């Protein structure tokens, strides 16, 4: 086809950004993230138990009020990394900034406030492949591809850093006004996951981690650049980061004294300085400040993985070609 | 005609939003505000006391440099909702968008620095109809149209957020692709005269708490916010749970986040705020105020009771005004 669709996002904290869906006719208006690591849509449910706060404080879908509803009931459950999510299939349109689609999608009727109560959104649309679907239901963007419509069977993810629009998807292209210069694509190890070989992690002048190669997952859906808990160690220890109770943390004033880390891909480096990676909220030899890298431990058959998320989509804007296998990664702007 | 004339605009903090405008031979350039809610056009003049602050600082129209005027000198006062200038009329030749238009505008000479010291532009271009000119003067719209050269007979606003871009556009005789998706949805004028439209109802959340029964919205380019009766937003508010200020309603930061969504019944479709495009967040702390770009604003008829849907509105949906058949149509900005 000829067009392309796209969606505003908002940016909450650098950690969560979410756009706008409508679900039936006329549609009811979900904030939802749009997941790469993931194929399955979800909104908190009209039947949803108020017990769990979550579905009390998300907008729920009511099929009563949706002209174009259609019943399901297949059970599911949606498990990621932080949490679980039950419901059960319904089939109606969502609108997606131009577009109207038809799509099965899951009534969260199970919701745990744990991490839920911290999502600023209320569901996600998943932009992963069938292959990992929950009930082998055909992804939104499969079925916004069958509908011809897109100018080329693509979409792109601009994140902005919070200081302006807090991020855009484009489906069937990319922005130009959001990168600079040329992409370079690297091509997935294997279709079903938006899933690139890396060929090393480096501090400064120094491949540290990831010598002989290793898996990265490139996650819209995920906050930070994480890897497991063993490679995080080293990479913190590298760079003088400590443990504060939680997290990792560094002398504000020194943050701009950290190496830049270095990601092999395609045969390129990607490169983020410590601008890039540190939660600069202040710069003081008085406070201690942040990083927005950490350790997740992903368990095969994913992982063990390293996951690219908003941390490194701010620095590179990122286009997903289905049409190829692969990942395309230009600099954002 | 087959013309089409586009108007780039400067975002200024996302509540002025204004182009440049040529009067004058040679021209005298002004940054000036495009109001569908009004039909004079004016700018500061150099007739203009220095004892007014506002004249100081900014441009002033000045007649005697300028070879193409015509002298007219009838008086005229423009009263705005947040204020009011006052002048005398001349002619001169105007270009907007690489148009040029021989215009009757107002050369102010009372320029009160609340709040036009607060102004980034310096005047007005006013976008209504005749009939709700001053000194029944035409508006430059209707007599671009007199020229035959515009594809069509409808003005459009693209508006856009703020940025650290293009701040803004206006279309001249038509709408620019690139910056809407889907398809327009048109609501008819309630009259011709006033870019106002029937509304249908306000929801906060879903609950149509507000506007059942009918209500009506005036679609203004040159208001910064969105705004209904004093009533109607002690009620709005009282939902969203902010605090009444002098000009304005806060939330504590934190809370902005969460606000609920604001819809907006209009013509069959529904148009839908987030938190995220009505409040101003500048921070998430507990002890720090976050304004709303929501107001009140009573708007006194024969206009008035309305709504006024301004820029926070504007920039999450791309505006056609459709002068041929008195309707405006909304599609989603992009
Ligand atoms: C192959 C898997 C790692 C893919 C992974 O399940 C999906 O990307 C999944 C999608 C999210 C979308 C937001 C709602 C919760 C699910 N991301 C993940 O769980 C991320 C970590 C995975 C190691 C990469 C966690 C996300 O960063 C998560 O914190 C976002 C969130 C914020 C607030 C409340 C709840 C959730
Ligand atoms: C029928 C009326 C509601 C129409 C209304 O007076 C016009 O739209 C008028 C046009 C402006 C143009 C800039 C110079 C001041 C007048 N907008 C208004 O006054 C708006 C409130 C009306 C309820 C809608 C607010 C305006 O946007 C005002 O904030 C813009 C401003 C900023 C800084 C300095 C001076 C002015
Ligand atoms: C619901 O959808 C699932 C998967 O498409 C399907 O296999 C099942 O038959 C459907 N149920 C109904 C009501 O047909
Ligand atoms: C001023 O302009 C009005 C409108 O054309 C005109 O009718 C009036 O005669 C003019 N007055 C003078 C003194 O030129």
């Amino acid at each position: 086809g000829n067009t392309t669709s796209s969606v505003i996002l908002t940016n909450y904290m650098d950690t969560q950004y979410y756009g706008e869906i409508g679900i039936g006719t006329p549609p009811q208006t979900f904030k939802v993230v749009f997941d790469t690591g993931s194929s399955n849509v979800w909104v908190p449910s009209s039947k949803c138990s108020r017990l769990y706060t979550a579905c009390v404080y998300h907008k729920l879908f009511d099929a009563s009020d949706s002209s174009s509803y259609k019943h399901n009931g297949t059970e599911l459950t949606l498990r990621y990394s932080t949490g679980t999510v039950s419901g059960f299939l319904s089939q109606d349109i969502i609108t997606v900034g131009g577009i109207t689609v038809t799509q099965m999608f899951g009534e969260v009727t199970e919701m745990p406030a744990l991490p839920f109560m911290l999502a600023e959104f209320d569901g996600v649309v998943g932009m992963g492949f069938i292959e990992q679907a929950i009930g082998r239901v055909t992804p939104i963007f499969d079925n916004i591809i069958s509908q011809g419509v897109l100018k080329e069977d693509v979409f792109s993810f601009y994140y902005n850093r919070d200081s302006s629009l807090g991020g855009q998807i484009v489906l069937g292209g990319s922005d130009p006004q959001h990168y600079e210069g040329n992409f370079h694509y690297i091509n997935l190890i294997k279709t079903g996951v938006w899933q690139i070989q890396m060929k090393g992690v480096s501090v400064g002048s120094s491949t540290l981690l990831c010598e002989d190669g290793c898996l990265a997952l490139v996650d819209t859906g995920a906050s930070y650049i994480s890897g497991s808990t063993s490679s995080i160690e080293k990479l913190m220890e590298a760079l003088g980061a400590k443990k504060r109770l939680f997290d990792y943390v560094v002398k504000c004033n020194e943050g701009p004294t950290l190496p830049d880390i270095s990601f092999h891909l395609g045969g390129k480096e990607y490169t983020l300085t410590s601008a890039d990676y540190v939660f600069q909220e202040s710069y003081s030899s008085k406070k201690l400040c942040t990083l927005a890298i950490h350790a997740m431990d992903i368990p095969p058959p994913t992982g063990p993985t390293w996951a690219l998320g908003a941390t490194f989509i701010r620095k590179f804007y990122t286009e997903f070609d289905r049409r190829n296998n692969r990942i395309g990664f230009a600099l954002a702007r």
